[PDB]
Formats: structure tokens, C-alpha cells, sequence
């Protein structure tokens, strides 16, 4: 379980900046939360964002597709119970309709603790994030380092930071979001845990794990990386290069 | 048949492309997180106004102004232009020129409070006219046009409504859409176009918006079913 200095180096030189450049300037899936946004009551925006988030596995469809799906269908749409808006959502989706039962379950979960939360409750949650991780370990009943979880604090903190029009970057604790290509990639370098090889990568850099992901998932896909500085686009490719694609 | 489809798609499919893939748009909604509402708008149309003879890319230009505008504190846009125009990547031309009709605008813009320029979204005709009356332009300029455009994406995303552009407003007729048009009619752009718009009943500068995904091979994923269908149709009509 050897470290990597160039990684280090390289995200070290990107900095939650760029991460954050990334995020917002390439990522479609947050492109697909600023569509919704204008088009959802904030606060139910966010809580939809969290629920979304936790049925988006073993999905039937890419997950950029998926992501847009959502938002088509919830803008303009009133929403009471969220439970219920996904169980006529899911059967009649193209790019999530596996494991409808599961998942549907996992929503009912979740809209409990939801409905406890105010608006600024949920600024309370963007301004703590591992309050927000925490608690949702607590009603899921999941691993610290799940992926699904992780993965919903990422999706948190988009609509939060488009919903109360401020960035805070996520907490250096969280780990990264270790779905099937993330081990894929890691395997490529070591046989560490990837959520334990990237938190030591995130701890040297100073650059959280959750920010490396948004680094990392352009490469793996079909990025278009023009809206980007030069400089902040050879550094990707330098990254690239070290991940070995 | 151009007239049927563009009549099926319509002003609100004109919208959903304008919002979901149209590259300035992502960019001005990007710049509009990072900036104060009327400095934003203002920012928008000094912008367009020097958006002609580029050294790169629109698409390009338009993200690299919304990086150089992100957080930054503005006290005078032609001043700011000055510093920005000669290290700039994609409008390093005419800069003697474009400093010029930025020292223009600036002081027309000057005059405006964040409700007059919502005004001007309420009457985007008297904004055009009043652009080619300081800027001393054409009515057709390409500039001007998408000026109006830009000011359009501007207001949409600061005053959170929709008003549709006008139809008297012409397409931005520039050399691409000359060549698209040339395959169709021998007429000036301008005046096919706005014959087009009449009978389809949707605006030009909103037909605008439909026609470059299509040039330039657009990602129309996140587009609903229906629209990305009528807009593969009118991929095959202009070829």
C-alpha cells in the first residue's frame, strides 16, 4: 500500500478551486440541478436532491441521462409526500426502473427524517456537513463509507451551494464515492481500499475526497474541458496521465 | 415543412434548448452565481457589444469572460475592459476599437437601475433601437442582434421569467448561418428568416437558438424525447 507523491502534487496544484471549476463548469449532473432549481421550490428542491440521490444505484441508464431525467420530471411538478411521487416516478422511468421495491423502501427512510428538516435546517446541514453525513449513516443504517451516502452528501452540497448562492467545500472526513469504476481505476495503482487510499491522498493534497471524485469521473468519461482555464486543463491531463486514463 | 417543424417546436422548445444546451447560457448562469444582479446584466451587454472579430471560439469567449468577471469587484466596465481585452485569450483584435464602444455603452448603462433594465427585458425592441442609436450600428448588425440576445439569457436568469424576443428583432446573420441558408435560398439570411419566424410564429433570435446544436453536433441528452425528435428532423432539412 504504497502512497503517490504525483497525485498529491498534481490535485495539490488543481486545489478545491479547480475542483470546483470542474464541478460547475463541467459536470452535467449539476447542470441538470440548476435546470431544476429555477423550476422547484428551494427548499423541496434540496430534499428531492437527497432523495434522488439514494435510489441512484444499479440504474438502467447512464447516470448524466438519469440525472436530467429527474430534473424534467419534477420541474413544475408539486410535490406532497416524496414517497409517493417516486413510487409513480420509478416504474415509469427509462434510466431507473431496477429494484423499485429496495428503493423504494429506501426513500420511505429518508422522507421521515426529511420532513423534520426546515430550509434553514438544511443551510444549517450545508454549513456542517458531517452532521448531515452523520445523520444520514443514523436513518439509512449504512456504512460511514458507503457509497450511496457519500455520494448524497456530494448531491447535498450541489443544490445547496445553487440553492443558498454560496460555495462551502465539503468536509476533508467524507470519503470518496467507491462505485465500480472508481475501484476499477484504483485497482490500476493499488490494492488498497480506494476509500482509504484516496482519504490519504485528500489528507496531503488538502484537497477533500469528495472534490477529488469531481476530478476524477471527467477523465473517465467524455468531458469537455473548454470552458476551463489553460492552465487548469494541463493539469487535468497531467492527472490523466498519472491515473493511467 | 423548415415552417412546420419549427412551428411544432415552437417558442417553449426554443426555451427547453436555450436552457438545457445552449453553451452561453451555462456560462452567464455560471458568471450570474458570482457576480451582484445589475452588474451582471450590465456586464452581459458591454460584452456582446465587442463579441465580433474574435481570436478563438464564441462558445470559448464567453466562459473565458465569465472566469475573468466570477467575484470580481467592477468600478468602471471600460477600465476593466482595458486590462481584460489585451491578455485575453479569445478577443485579442480591434482592441483600440471595441475600448471604444465599451467607453460608449458604459455611459448609457450608467444611467440604468436594476428596474430600468427590467424594463428594457419588458420592451426588448426599445433596448435594440436604443443600442443602435448609441452604438451607431445597423439594424441587422449581427452584433447588435445577439447583443439583444445575450441581454434576453441575462434577464431570464436575474429576474427569474421568461418573455419571449420579439419578432420584428432579426437572426444574427453571420457567415455559418449564411451557409446553412444558402442551401436553402438564394434570399439574404436576414429576410428569409424573418419570413420564416413570421409564419412559424417563433421569433427569429429564438430560431437562432435552434439551428447552432445543430451546427455544432450538440449533446441533446437532456432534452425530453419529443423535442430531441422535431430537432433531428430539421438536422436532416439543413442538412
Amino acid at each position: 500500500h504504497h502512497g503517490s507523491r504525483e497525485l498529491v502534487e498534481i490535485i495539490k496544484g488543481i486545489g478545491i478551486e479547480g475542483a470546483k471549476e470542474v464541478e460547475e463548469k463541467v459536470d452535467r449532473q449539476f447542470y441538470a440541478l440548476q435546470y431544476l432549481f429555477r423550476h422547484q421550490d428551494p427548499e423541496m428542491f434540496i430534499k428531492l436532491v437527497i432523495a434522488n440521490s439514494l435510489v441512484s444505484y444499479q440504474l438502467t441508464g447512464r447516470g448524466e441521462d438519469w440525472w436530467w431525467e429527474f430534473a424534467r420530471y419534477f420541474s413544475g411538478r408539486e410535490v406532497d409526500s416524496i414517497w409517493k411521487a417516486y413510487g409513480e416516478f420509478l416504474p415509469k422511468s427509462k434510466n431507473n426502473r431496477r429494484l423499485i421495491e429496495a428503493k423504494l423502501n429506501r426513500i420511505r427512510k429518508v422522507e421521515g427524517f426529511l420532513s423534520t428538516l426546515t430550509l434553514k435546517d438544511l443551510e444549517g446541514y450545508y454549513k456542517n456537513m458531517k452532521m448531515l453525513w452523520k445523520a444520514l449513516i443514523k436513518i439509512m443504517g449504512s456504512r460511514e463509507d458507503s457509497k450511496t451516502i457519500v455520494f448524497t452528501v456530494k448531491m447535498f452540497g450541489y443544490a445547496s451551494r445553487i440553492a443558498f448562492s454560496r460555495f462551502i467545500p465539503y468536509p476533508m472526513e467524507i470519503p470518496i464515492p467507491e462505485d465500480l469504476r472508481i475501484k476499477s481505476v484504483t485497482s490500476k495503482l493499488t490494492q488498497e481500499k480506494p476509500t482509504k487510499f484516496w482519504m490519504k491522498i485528500g489528507q496531503e493534497s488538502g484537497v477533500p475526497p469528495l472534490h477529488i471524485d469531481s476530478l476524477i469521473w471527467p477523465l473517465l468519461g467524455n468531458a469537455d474541458l473548454t470552458p476551463l482555464d489553460i492552465e487548469l486543463r494541463n493539469k487535468l491531463m497531467k492527472l490523466t496521465e498519472l491515473l493511467g486514463l
